[PDB]
């Protein structure tokens, strides 16, 4: 036997402190990340700054140059991806990890996104979906075109029975006034991860 290096280099990792974000990045792999084209591809870069190799997709370059942005400023590294989720999306053979940080598509993409996580998303990569409820865009406080863009676990959870989800409830969170009372907001959350436990049967 050659030598073993005595591992007294320690990294404790410059991330700032998160609530929900850090119980998924404790359930995603230190290797290789996709995340999807979302608004906010600021999580990508955190998961960057947790030592992780992130690599980011977005259809728009606004979202890539944004989060590549934020990695130089932060000291990490993104791969940036201009890719589209209905032709490349998530491949878990070419990839080794993979973040899907609540998918914003009309029927057309998102009926083209599902068949991917379930049939192109192999175990090791988690999706995270925040759905609203059908009162919300009704509250007009705000809304991307109709209640239509809402994935509510209905939906989410059924389209994939492979991705059995970590987290699958109601959460509620309240909305910036003091006037109504009642100005709060009815949400959903879904963790889906890989499965360390097999579908359990005989």
């Amino acid at each position: 036997m050659w030598d073993e290096r005595f591992s007294q280099s320690e990294y404790v990792y410059g991330t700032e402190p998160n609530d929900f974000l850090v119980s998924v990045a404790n359930q995603i792999p230190q290797g290789k990340i996709l995340c999807l084209a979302e608004g906010e591809g600021r999580n990508a870069c955190f998961l960057a700054s947790l030592g992780y190799e992130v690599t980011a997709v977005d259809q728009s370059s606004v979202g890539l140059a944004k989060a590549k942005q934020l990695a130089q400023e932060k000291g990490v590294k993104i791969t940036t991806v201009q890719s589209n989720l209905a032709d490349f999306d998530i491949v878990a053979d070419a990839w080794e990890g993979i973040v899907s940080i609540f998918c914003h598509l009309p029927s057309s993409l998102r009926q083209q996104l599902y068949p991917k996580v379930y049939q192109g998303l192999k175990p090791g990569g988690v999706f995270i979906l925040e759905g609203f409820a059908p009162e919300q865009l009704q509250y007009n406080t705000g809304g991307p075109k109709d209640l239509d863009l809402l994935p509510k676990l209905e939906t989410l959870q059924s389209e994939l029975p492979s991705l059995n989800w970590l987290i699958a409830n109601n959460l509620e969170r309240n909305l910036d006034e003091g006037a109504y009372h009642q100005g709060k907001a009815a949400l959903i959350q879904l963790l889906g991860q890989k499965l360390e436990h097999h579908h359990h049967h005989h």
